[PDB]
């Protein structure tokens, strides 16, 4: 018996730096900006 059903509204285009979401990518990247500043790691992901 393995009962769970339940929906947030996904999306293709997910946030996991803050916990956001969008239709397009063009949102998405307007929207990266606020986390793009750091320094994570050495180099790019490409
Ligand atoms: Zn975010």
């Amino acid at each position: 018996g393995s009962s769970g059903s339940s929906g947030t509204g996904e999306k293709p285009f997910e946030c996991a730096e803050c916990g956001k979401s969008f239709s397009i990518s063009s949102q998405l990247a307007t929207h990266q900006r606020i986390h793009t500043g750091e320094k994570p790691s050495g180099p790019s992901s490409g």
